[PDB]
């Protein structure tokens, strides 16, 4: 078959049907118009993107596809370097970090994590017990307070304390700074015009480098069990090495932004359905009072809230936080019995379009309904990705539902929520997705907290 395709305008190709900020949403309405495969060509670059579950279950063999470094992650990688998000498969580095770092994944590390993580998650509550009358709550701005806080205590025993600020923690406007001004100076004409993009640059990376430097200094200078010690302690049983310090330094930097920036979004995605949805809403609410009967949650209870848990993937069903991920062809091969491709060739998995397959989902994939997830055994394989395939899979999946879980658990338990603008969902595209301005109050229950 041939491949379908956008209309190409000459020397553009199809560049100028992709001119926003927007793009992940803007090649869900491509899909919707040319279906489950469609090449798309720019300048220099073409990748094809797939939506149907069927060919990617096919993208999905680790025989004939591995994770390819999309533009967005060759970029990343200037600062990400080899760590874990940023290395090809063939790299020694990947495989390396993987085996030292997985342990800190193991089931006695997450029973572990938990009670740092209700560290945090107390103090989100407080914060929203403690707003005076008719003030409300920024929800991704409270949420990337709350998860960025989990992953530096968690996984370095360090406190951003991000409760303590009215407005981000240094550390992230910095990267976020840095990310800007590095894209921004790919589309430049050294007129020194750019002396201060230039001199803030370098402030921004030696915000992010004094912070690695901190935490790896604290930690030698200090018993701990916790993704740090394993950077600095675990070697590979494959080789007996243990990382170098670079690929550690590229590590720190790795986990603590891949290791809140989907989570914040994934619990604004769902606070939003959940007020969109009352109804949905009223049934999660009714499952947090009847499972978290003290006044924290345990290990356990979290565990429980089954209903909770199908409200998140939902959600991910919906707003995958990481919406896309990119594959190459390993051998030249025949994709679907009808495209063939060369060595080489790119692949993007359009997430949230597959999330969408009626093929697979029904007609009704754009109700908010958690009742899709009572049996999630049952779910056909490669039809839900919102982590990612294979042995490139999401490293922190149980870490980031674990957090996710009790915090929502925590907020429906603790008090009731209105949608008091009507809020009209405006999804931002950075490295991750949100839900940018939204916005609630909440309205304490008046449940007392434990001590
Ligand atoms: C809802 C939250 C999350 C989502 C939706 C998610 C999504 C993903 C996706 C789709 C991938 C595959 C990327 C690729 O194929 O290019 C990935 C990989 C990765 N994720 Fe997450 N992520 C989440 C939370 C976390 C957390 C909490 C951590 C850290 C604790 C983390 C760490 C990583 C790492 C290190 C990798 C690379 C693993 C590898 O290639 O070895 N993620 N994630």
């Amino acid at each position: 078959k041939e491949m379908p395709q956008p209309k190409t305008f000459g020397e553009l190709k199809n560049l100028p049907l992709l001119n926003t900020d927007k793009p992940v949403q803007a090649l869900m309405k491509i899909a919707d118009e040319l279906g489950e495969i469609f090449k798309f060509e720019a300048p220099g670059r073409v990748t094809r993107y797939l939506s149907s579950q069927r060919l990617i279950k096919e993208a999905c063999d680790e025989s004939r596809f591995d994770k390819n470094l999309s533009q967005a992650l060759k970029f990343v990688r200037d600062f990400f370097g080899d760590g874990l998000v940023t290395s090809w498969t063939h790299e020694k580095n990947w495989k390396k970090a993987h085996n030292i770092l997985l342990p800190s994944f193991s089931q006695q590390a997450m029973k572990g994590y938990h009670a740092m993580m209700v560290d945090i998650a107390v103090q989100l509550v407080q914060k929203w017990e403690r707003l005076n009358a008719d003030e409300h709550i920024e929800v991704p701005e409270d949420m990337t307070r709350l998860t960025l806080d989990t992953i530096g205590l968690c996984g370095f025993n360090y406190r951003f304390n991000s409760f303590y600020r009215d407005q981000p923690h240094p550390f992230i406007t910095s990267m976020v700074r840095a990310l800007d001004e590095a894209m921004n100076k790919l589309q430049r004409a050294d007129d020194p015009a750019y002396d201060e993009n230039k001199r803030q640059f370098q402030e921004d990376i030696k915000v992010m480098n004094d912070l690695v430097d901190k935490i790896i200094a604290d930690r030698k200078a200090s018993q701990s069990d916790d993704l740090l010690t394993h950077m600095l302690n675990g070697k590979d049983p494959e080789t007996g090495e243990p990382l170098d310090d670079e690929n550690i330094r590229y590590q720190i930097i790795t986990f603590l932004i891949a290791g809140h920036e989907t989570t914040s979004g994934l619990l604004s995605f769902a606070l939003y359905f959940l007020v969109k949805n009352p109804h949905v809403l009223q049934k999660a609410a009714e499952e947090a009072a009847r499972v978290l009967v003290d006044p924290v949650p345990s290990y356990k209870q979290v565990k429980q809230l089954k209903y909770v848990g199908m409200v998140l993937n939902e959600a991910l069903r919906l707003w995958p936080t990481a919406p896309a991920f990119s594959l190459y062809a390993k051998e030249d091969t025949v994709l679907g019995g009808e495209y063939p491709l060369e060595k080489g060739d790119e692949l993007m998995v359009l997430i949230p379009q597959l999330h969408r397959d009626k093929t697979i989902w029904g007609d009704d994939v754009e109700e908010f309904r958690p009742e899709r997830f009572e049996n999630p055994s049952a779910i056909p394989q490669h039809a839900f990705k919102p982590f990612g395939n294979g042995q490139r899979a999401c490293i922190g999946q149980q870490f980031a539902l674990h957090e996710a879980t009790l915090v929502l658990g925590m907020m429906l338990k603790h008090f009731d929520f209105e949608d008091h603008t009507n809020y009209e969902l405006d999804i931002k595209e950075t490295l991750t997705l949100k839900p940018e301005g939204f916005v609630v109050k909440a309205k304490s229950k008046k449940i007392p907290l434990g001590g």
